[PDB]
Order: structure tokens, then C-alpha cells, then sequence
């Protein structure tokens, strides 16, 4: 996250770390067995780590459990990135409390101007590189389909919306990926694309994910 501020621990108890011996990407609690990522974040041997602050220490509210399962969305297209979701079961049921929640799908789509919360671990910086331990958050606003159109000719598809700001200075990054992007209390997006990170004119583009409830809720009920 780029240009963020320290989030607090486990203030986005919603907020997962998906680990292979390392974090790569990010990913949001939907139940208590059950976590959304991207599907661009697909590998296998994925432990899921819930209720992490710093990810490098233990520092007591943590829950690492293996996935069992991962299902990623049938139309993805990892050219495009369209449909770029995926959906991780894990092993045990998680046990939830106030610092590990699952975050609600949402009954609505958000509109252009809503106000959302972005988190994650990855990169601070748009030139260079440099990885805070501790959850970094993002509040931004989604954009009209029209700038984010604008801001990439030909690659925003009905499954994407931008997410930031044009000016640059303030946007998800490698390491993001994966993640939540929030709007009143309901997963509106995940930590999809971009070129480069926090870039003037090249906004955060983020998965749709209004548009999957039937497909996560589904394929939920029979795995
Ligand atoms: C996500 O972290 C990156 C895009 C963030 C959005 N950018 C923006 N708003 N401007 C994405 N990098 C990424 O997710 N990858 C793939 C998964 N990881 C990994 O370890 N790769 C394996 C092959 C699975 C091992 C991390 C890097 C990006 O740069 O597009
Ligand atoms: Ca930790």
C-alpha cells in the first residue's frame, strides 16, 4: 500500500496473509472456512494466516491453517485478468471472534464516489521497493468506469473497476494483490492490477466482485 497509513492490529479482522514459506498475496475472510482472493494468486500449498498484524512475529492472535481446496473462477483469463478471483477452503474452520471476522458479500454493487478501505503487506513505495511488517490501509474512492476507462483504452472489462486516485500517491501494490477492497461494511473488490503502483493517471484496478456473489455462493454450498 502506497501512500496508507499503519492500519492497527487486527483493526480489518477480515484481513488474511496467504503464505507458501512467504506472504504473496492477500485475501478476505467470507466464513468461517472459506477466503476470497484473486485468481492470479493461484498456487498450491497455500497456508492461510488470519488474525496477523505484523507477519513476521508472532504476536498471539494468530490462526495459520492449510487450504485444502482452491477454486479459481472458470472464465478466469490471466491475460487479461479478467475474472481475476478465486475462492480458498481451508482445512479447519476458523474460530471467529472480534479480531478474525469474516467479511459480508454484498447485496449491491458500489457505485463510482463510494468511499472503501483498501489493505494489505505489500509495497510502500511506487519507485523502489520497501515491505512493511504490519498491515498498511488506503481509504479511497471508486471511480467512474468512464476515467478508469480512460486511464487504460481497452483493458477495463465489466469485472474491474479503478479504485484510487488520478494524481497518483496513494494505491495498492505488488504484495496487495489478493486483498480487500471494502465499501460500508461489504467486500466490494479485490487488489486485482495496475501499471506500476500509485502512478499519476493509472488508478488500482480492482475485481467486481458484486458480480460473483451467485458463483461464491454456490460454489460455497457444494465444496
Ligand atoms: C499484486 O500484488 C500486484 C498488483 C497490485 C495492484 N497494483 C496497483 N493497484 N497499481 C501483482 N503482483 C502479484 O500479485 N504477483 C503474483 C502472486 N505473487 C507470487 O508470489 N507469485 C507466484 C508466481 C504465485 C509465486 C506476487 C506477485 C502485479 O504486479 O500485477
Ligand atoms: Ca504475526
Amino acid at each position: 500500500i502506497v501512500g496508507g497509513y499503519t492500519c492497527g492490529a487486527n483493526t480489518v479482522p477480515y484481513q488474511v496473509s496467504l503464505n507458501s514459506g512467504y506472504h504473496f498475496c492477500g485475501g478476505s475472510l467470507i466464513n468461517s472456512q472459506w477466503v476470497v482472493s484473486a485468481a492470479h494468486c493461484y498456487k498450491s500449498g497455500i497456508q492461510v494466516r488470519l488474525g496477523e498484524d505484523n507477519i513476521n512475529v508472532v504476536e498471539g492472535n494468530e490462526q495459520f491453517i492449510s487450504a485444502s481446496k482452491s477454486i479459481v473462477h472458470p472464465s478466469y483469463n490471466s491475460n487479461t485478468l479478467n475474472n481475476d478471483i478465486m475462492l480458498i477452503k481451508l482445512k479447519s474452520a476458523a474460530s471467529l471472534n472480534s479480531r478474525v471476522a469474516s467479511i459480508s458479500l454484498p447485496t449491491s454493487c458500489a457505485s463510482a464516489g463510494t468511499q472503501c478501505l483498501i489493505s494489505g503487506w505489500g509495497n510502500t513505495k511506487s519507485s523502489g521497493t520497501s515491505y512493511p511488517d504490519v498491515l498498511k490501509c488506503l481509504k479511497a474512492p471508486i471511480l467512474s468506469d468512464s476515467s478508469c476507462k480512460s486511464a487504460y483504452p481497452g483493458q477495463i472489462t465489466s469485472n474491474m473497476f479503478c479504485a484510487g486516485y488520478l494524481e497518483g500517491g496513494k494505491d495498492s501494490c505488488q504484495g496487495d494483490s489478493g486483498g480487500p477492497v471494502v465499501c460500508s461494511g461489504k467486500l466490494q473488490g479485490i487488489v486485482s492490477w495496475g501499471s506500476g503502483c500509485a502512478q499519476k493517471n493509472k488508478p488500482g484496478v480492482y475485481t467486481k466482485v458484486c458480480n460473483y456473489v451467485s458463483w461464491i455462493k454456490q460454489t460455497i454450498a457444494s465444496n
